[PDB]
């Protein structure tokens, strides 16, 4: 079994450089290893598979390196630290993909639910689905909070989620929001026949996380808002192979830009949000669309969808594209995503005219609108929330 | 109480008093315009503060915000998410520096033994340390390790580590290895008079970390290295709080690269692999030196020792600068890092002529050398094999 780990070099011989990193990266210095240790630390020895040079103002080059699976245990934290541990820290390096062996896959769980099991639970399979955020958390009482969960269900979204910083500071605790959260779209439901899940923030210390969402489970929250790189994708792997914790996990990207962002160093986008969330059990992975206030590259983002719902043996992840979206950018979300990803509306829902409820509305006309091939104009018409969305933020 | 948090930023736009604002306002209350000023009065508490903001290739600013505590949890999870959660997507924004309450630091560990714990183990107060790798294991017997830990610490080498990439493996297994490792030390020990410490690595799910590291504490392990960015600092803190793992814990810097390397993005090193590490548990923080093939620039190593051993309500972490290192380059590391830091000789030692046992021999003569005040080409002449390591890798 081998894994292979694909790099792009932005500068500084690159063929030298793939053979140290093979050799050095997986046995060290392997001149100067004593012949018998030689010959039988061959079996650990590394491979380059492939030299590539890649489109911008630096003489960059792409490097796929195949590690002997033995060299490390089934597991992210022993797999980063052997293909991007030392490594990480030589110059302009950035890790852009990783293909596992099935041996490897087997030990790893993939989402519980991923987008079949979520589309399963909200009885919805012909259409992209919407989700909202709360305006804002902080500083606001359990009434607020409760209103705001109202508004954005009334409005039509399939998902509410928490903001990532809700944190149990006693004004509206964990446990009480699942509670009141699942009142709240009962009710709802029974006015609308439409259904909504609420993603519940999971936080605290790492050691808490297990038994904080088996609560959850049986509480019977909807889904736990998870920020992964604030806890390790091993955490939340752990979360994902636990039977006792029969909910569905949401990744958020929270903190992630600190090794993404940079075009010369971290992670790609794609590996990190897309792959390693999924392999993890992230049924849901946001990131920022490619339109918003804060956005990403079309081809980052839309890597990061073929990564989530590539055929692989894991189920397939629901792909969330987020930060400031509006309406009108839909049809381009959907063009490029498909129906099988999820618009993130984002708190910005609150801001509209008409409340969280036009907020919604505008955005479950326009991708009907989109899908039935219908004019967006015409279908503004017919909605005035769309209209007065489309009018505030345009296109 | 409240905390202060540092980011230095690119391309700012042409108001950073209104960016720092929209910020500060942005990652704590946000807009409350809709309560409306009834409630915005209890909310004030809550309201993030811009304390401080100062401007200068591209256009760059630092910019300093208070937030109140009361917004998120004592843990470092939801620190990192509140002051640089979403905003390390937005754009050019790196996290240069964190300012925590007197409140805050009460509920974090420190290191639970630091530069005097370690030191008082050793028994040596008057030296920087010697910390050594071994050559061609991760697919080794104990055989291999018991004598490369036997020779480097004839050598004098003051501890030894294993390589962060070596695993749960059938022929050295993380216990055996400990007990191994353990005799053999004691052994030198009783031939030379000299201590020396063997640093085994803690790895397998994060759910299994703390049983096996408390293992490891009842077998007498001396310490553990943890590749702490990739399991998480919340994973380490919990390690140093637990009371039956009283161990030194060894950070090594694997995958951290990721988030520091970038001069626009990320977190910075002193901050990463200094403040947060320290604070979090570390007794040990490792590093690239600013000397060898992997550098970090000098001012960042340096500011990485100073976050390590600055007077704080934490013991201080022993600064350990690493990546390629010779001994001609002791004195500029004994400049840089003078007494309280670890000279991590990696391979330097056994690619010596005269083995790692001369190697280490190497480093410890010059190391003496700049502590007498002793010209390196007389230390030399005395030191066979101080001469061998400088004619080898370059002189002083």
């Amino acid at each position: 079994s081998e894994l292979l780990a694909t790099y792009l070099l932005t500068e500084p011989d690159t063929e030298k450089k793939a053979e140290q990193i093979a050799t050095g990266l997986t046995v060290g210095s392997w001149t100067d290893l004593p012949l018998v240790k030689q010959e039988q630390m061959q079996k650990h020895k590394g491979r380059v598979i492939k030299v590539e040079e890649r489109a911008a103002s630096e003489k960059q080059a792409v490097i796929t390196i195949a590690y002997p699976e033995i060299n490390f245990s089934q597991d992210i934290p022993a797999l980063l630290t052997t293909v991007f541990g030392k490594l990480s820290l030589d110059g302009k390096i950035k890790l852009i993909d990783l293909h596992f062996s099935e041996a490897f896959k087997r030990a790893l769980p993939g989402p519980k639910f991923g987008v079949y099991g979520i589309r399963k639970l909200l009885g919805e399979f012909e259409r992209p689905l919407l989700m909202s955020i709360f305006k804002g958390v902080i500083g606001r009482d359990l009434s607020d909070i409760k209103e705001q969960l109202r508004q954005q269900a009334l409005g039509g979204v399939d998902l509410i989620k928490d903001d990532e910083i809700f944190f149990e500071t006693g004004l509206a605790p964990f446990e009480t929001r699942i509670a009141e959260g699942k009142q709240i779209l009962k009710e709802t439901y029974e006015q609308t026949g439409h259904k909504t899940l609420y993603a519940v923030n999971l936080t605290g210390r790492t050691a808490d996380l297990k038994d904080k969402a088996r609560r959850a489970a049986e509480l019977g929250a909807d889904a736990l808002l998870f920020n992964v790189f604030a806890y390790g994708l091993d955490v939340m792997q752990g979360l994902a192979e636990d039977p006792e914790i029969p909910v569905p996990i949401m990744a958020h990207p929270a903190v992630s830009g600190a090794f993404t962002s940079s075009p010369f160093y971290g992670f790609s986008h794609a590996l990190l949000l897309g792959k390693l969330n999924r392999y993890c059990g992230a049924d849901f992975s946001l990131f920022p669309s490619p339109y918003g206030s804060v956005a990403l590259p079309r081809a980052d983002a839309l890597a990061i969808h073929e990564e989530c719902v590539r055929e692989d043996a894991f189920n397939q992840t629901f792909a969330v594209p987020s930060a400031g979206i509006h309406p009108g950018m839909v049809p381009l979300l959907m063009r490029d995503f498909g129906i099988d990803h999820i618009i993130n509306a984002g708190g910005g829902v609150h801001g509209h005219p008409n409340g969280a409820q036009g907020g919604g509305r505008a955005f479950r006309a326009i991708i009907d609108a989109v899908l039935e091939a219908q004019p967006i104009d015409e279908k503004a018409e017919q909605c005035k929330d769309l209209k007065l969305a489309l009018d505030k933020w345009g296109k």
